[PDB]
């Protein structure tokens, strides 16, 4: 079997991007975050807090013919971003872009932080990390790939976003149109639960490139891109009037900027963000300075691969027995 789904940006800056998921019988259309780093499938919902709701979509489990309570099962997770959210746990049928997993556990939200109830366009979280992962107690839950994973004609799913532009979510092939050249694969460690993998470097601009290992994680559900503090540094160096803010909590530099493109390797292969990708406009409405889309790492721990490199690649992502990750130009 295979899936294709289309994933649509949430705003004008590409903040995240949602994908309808067919969830019950009959089934309730919710628009969710793909997020290739955590792990768990969870939904607003009948049961979540009334307060916390506004606006979202909901599954009502009650309403499903195929929903059943796993009994005793609950979740809680929390974000990088600080957000979270917890509840108890269903199973029911779910299916993306054409692709049905029954028996798959929906997390059913009974209370979400503000962040997420602010967000009217989020219905909820479909997790593609690795199952180990996963928050569901007292028994462990598989992700959607991992329980579609034996059934596909592939055990992949690609990630092809838009900038600025909707994209594309497959599941069990790899679509040889939606790339130019050759995908180039690297090496995943699967030790702390995500796709993480290590760059060969990267160049700002025009400047020539740097041979340097990053380490770091494939995420679709983290906007920016984080990456250790000597190389954004190195990159921000290049825009006038560019500057760390502790106030605003990152690097913003004058709107008025024309943004340098910036490359990664993986492996000899080279991965080349526009300048464009990289500005998330004015820190608040109707300011000239605007926020920058490549940040530091330093205290969170790990560097993130987020939305603005992997918005400039079509992006396998290998579950065959070795996990790999796998990186095209488009």
């Amino acid at each position: 079997s295979t899936g294709s789904a289309t994933t649509t940006p949430i705003d004008s800056l590409d903040d995240a991007y949602i994908t309808p998921v067919q969830i019950g019988t009959p089934a309730q259309t919710l628009n969710l975050d793909f997020d290739t780093g955590s792990s768990d499938l969870w939904v607003f919902s009948s049961e979540t807090t009334a307060s916390e709701v506004d606006g979202q979509t909901i599954y009502t489990p009650s309403k499903s013919t195929t929903a059943k309570l796993l009994s005793g099962a609950t979740w809680s997770i929390s974000y990088g971003d600080g957000s979270s959210s917890s509840g108890d746990v269903y199973t029911d049928t779910v299916s993306v872009g054409g692709l049905t997993v029954t028996g798959q556990a929906v997390e059913s939200a009974k209370k979400v932080s503000s962040s997420f109830t602010e967000d009217s366009t989020i219905d909820g979280l479909l997790g593609l990390a690795f199952s180990t992962l996963n928050t569901v107690s007292p028994t462990q839950q598989k992700t959607f790939f991992d329980n579609a994973k034996a059934s596909l004609d592939s055990p992949v799913f690609t990630a092809d976003l838009g900038y600025h532009a909707p994209g594309t979510y497959n599941f069990g092939f790899i679509d040889t149109t939606a790339y130019t050249g050759s995908i180039t694969y690297t090496a995943v460690s699967t030790k702390q639960g995500f796709w993480e993998w290590t760059s060969t470097g990267y160049a700002v601009g025009s400047g020539t490139f740097k041979s340097t290992s990053i380490d770091g994680i494939a995420d679709t559900g983290t906007t920016l891109l984080y990456l250790p503090a000597t190389v954004v540094s190195a990159y921000w160096a290049q825009v006038s009037g560019a500057k760390s803010s502790s106030s605003v909590g990152g690097y913003v530099f004058p709107c008025s900027a024309t943004l340098p493109s910036f490359t990664f390797g993986v492996g000899s292969a080279r991965i080349v963000i526009p300048g464009d990708y990289i500005d998330f406009g004015p820190i608040s409405t109707g300011s000239s300075s605007c926020f920058g889309g490549i940040q530091s790492s330093a205290g969170i721990g790990i560097n993130i691969f987020g939305d603005v490199a992997l918005k400039a690649a079509f992006v396998v992502f290998n579950g065959a027995t070795t996990p790999t990750l796998g990186f095209a130009s488009k």
